[PDB]
């Protein structure tokens, strides 16, 4: 008989699953899985992330009850609960989606190994990136396409990416009563509070395949903002109603299959001949998602300076009073305070957004390495994505891809032209909500008189800010472009 094991890692939905499609076949029994590291936040991860997974473990529990099964989470390292459970339920079958990350590839031939020996096929289908990254780089000769123009014409002549698997059946087969490990309260999907946090998540986004697929509906409500998207002319500081799609979180927990949010989008450019083109389109923007991860799983160090072949070696400043300043959104600079603010309570800003405050710590204004930025990214973004994360911060500080360093981001004039009330700021910093939005963006330039009858004494309330603008990013401009030259 087959007894069958569908291990989530990634890939946390019943849409477009061939893993899952694979494990109920033929089956008499399968067994859903994710593992759980009680012992993570012991070694990073703010609760914002960590609950969304769980909100998407209780969507994925709910779902599969709804189908006759259940979600099995168990607790401990993969390499030592996979030989326990592999013999206990007689399994004889394994798929789980294939991931490209450094720790996804030795933990996953670990458990091939584990499998083999217990005599387990082991199937991973390929269904987190639109294609498969390993054809493309054969295809384009054996090397990882280095800008977006040669890899659009690549994915062109590949042609379109697979159509998303169907649904799985509306009952699927189910585990095995009476199994020791299988034990419901041995099994539970936790809460935040009993994994070790105290303070409650206070991100707006809510996880789970559900809310993935409401908030795609949510966009393709209008089709004709779809077709006519244009990344660069979406507004950062839009935040009762995202000007961009927010299904970043989505897509990188594998609630939201890109292959089904491309076949969507094909359906209106095939009604629409006007519709926008890469690099600025919605299907571009998931072409930048497949170009840095055509890069980052072939490129050694991706997320690292030193070891890295594409990343330029740049003497980045180690100054923790800049990085303490720009990490606590203290910098005296409202704009970019607040995107940090931003940061800390939702997990997810506007792609300018992110521009502004990854320019400003790096080549703009603190020249901090953006290796310590993506740290701190990485405890708070909800969509922390390996290879994104990376590449972007590698971008915004013209260390690989992008080398206009001489554009420079201003932290007072870049929000002005599309929010000159600073609605905003007042938002995320309600310090300056009573503040007149002449100097909204330049609180230290607003007289003592209006200071005080706006509750906000600059040095006081608000801090100053760290540096001057136009002595700074003079500063960092002359130092990368001394930096670009002692790179040859
Ligand atoms: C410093 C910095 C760090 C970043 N870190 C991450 C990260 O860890 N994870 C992450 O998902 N994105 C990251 N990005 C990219 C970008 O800011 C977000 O992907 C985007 O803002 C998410 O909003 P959205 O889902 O509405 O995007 P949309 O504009 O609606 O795009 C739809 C999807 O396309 C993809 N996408 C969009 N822009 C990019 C891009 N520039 N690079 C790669 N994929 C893209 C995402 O999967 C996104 O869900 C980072 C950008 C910066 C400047
Ligand atoms: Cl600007």
């Amino acid at each position: 008989v087959k007894n069958s094991i569908i291990w989530f890692r990634k890939g946390l939905r019943l849409h477009d699953n061939p893993a899952l499609l694979e494990a109920c076949k033929d089956a008499k029994h399968v067994y859903p899985v994710f593992v759980l590291d009680p012992h993570f936040l012991q070694q990073k991860v703010s609760v914002n992330r960590y609950n969304f997974l769980l909100e998407s473990l209780e969507d994925l529990q709910r779902s599969f009850q709804a189908r006759g099964s259940r979600l099995l989470v168990l607790r401990g390292k993969p390499e030592e609960v996979f030989p326990r459970v592999f013999r206990e339920w007689g399994v004889t079958q394994l798929c789980f989606e294939h991931d490209t990350e450094p720790y996804a590839k030795v933990r996953d031939a670990a458990v091939r190994r584990l499998a083999a020996e217990a005599g387990v096929e082991v199937v991973t289908p390929i269904s987190h990136t639109l294609y498969d990254t390993d054809m493309l780089v054969a295809r384009n000769g054996g090397a990882a396409p280095l800008t977006m123009q040669s890899f659009t014409k690549l994915v062109d002549r590949v042609g379109d990416p697979p159509a998303p698997a169907p649904d799985p059946p509306a009952a699927m087969p189910p585990p095995a009563e009476d199994m020791p490990s299988a034990a419901p309260a041995a099994t539970g999907v936790p809460t935040w509070q009993e994994v070790g946090f105290k303070e409650p998540p206070l991100t707006v986004f809510k996880g789970g395949e559900t809310e993935a697929l409401a908030r795609l509906e949510a966009a393709f409500q209008d089709p004709k903002w779809v077709a006519g998207f244009q990344k660069p002319d979406t507004d950062p500081s839009a935040w009762e109603k995202p000007a961009t799609t927010v299904l970043s979180p989505y897509l990188k927990f594998g609630c939201l299959s890109a292959r089904l949010f491309h076949a969507r989008l094909l359906e209106v450019y095939r009604r629409h001949p006007a519709h926008s083109q890469p690099p600025v389109s919605l299907r571009g923007q998931l072409l930048w998602r497949e170009f840095f991860y055509t890069v980052g799983s072939t490129t050694p160090n991706f997320h690292r300076m030193a070891g890295n072949p594409v990343c330029k070696q740049i003497d980045w400043d180690d100054n923790p009073e800049f990085l303490a300043a720009w990490r606590e959104a203290r910098t005296g600079f409202p704009w970019i305070d607040a995107i940090m603010t931003q940061l800390v309570t939702w997990g997810w800003m506007h792609h300018l957004a992110r521009h502004s405050v990854a320019c400003f710590l790096t080549r703009g204004d603190l020249y901090v390495s953006w290796e310590r930025g993506m740290e701190v990214f990485e405890e708070h973004l909800i969509d922390q994505d390996h290879y994104l994360n990376a590449a972007n911060w590698m971008w915004l500080s013209a260390s690989a891809f992008f080398s206009q360093y001489f554009r420079v981001y201003s932290p007072v004039v870049f929000g002005k032209k599309y929010d000159p009330e600073g609605r905003f700021i007042r938002k995320f910093l309600p310090v300056l909500k009573d503040m007149p939005a002449k100097y909204i963006y330049e609180p230290w330039t607003a007289p003592l008189e209006v200071q005080r009858k706006a509750g906000c004494v600059v040095g006081r309330d608000y801090p100053a800010p760290i540096v001057d603008h136009a002595v700074a990013s003079k500063a960092c401009i002359a130092r990368m472009a001394a930096a670009y030259r002692r790179s040859k």
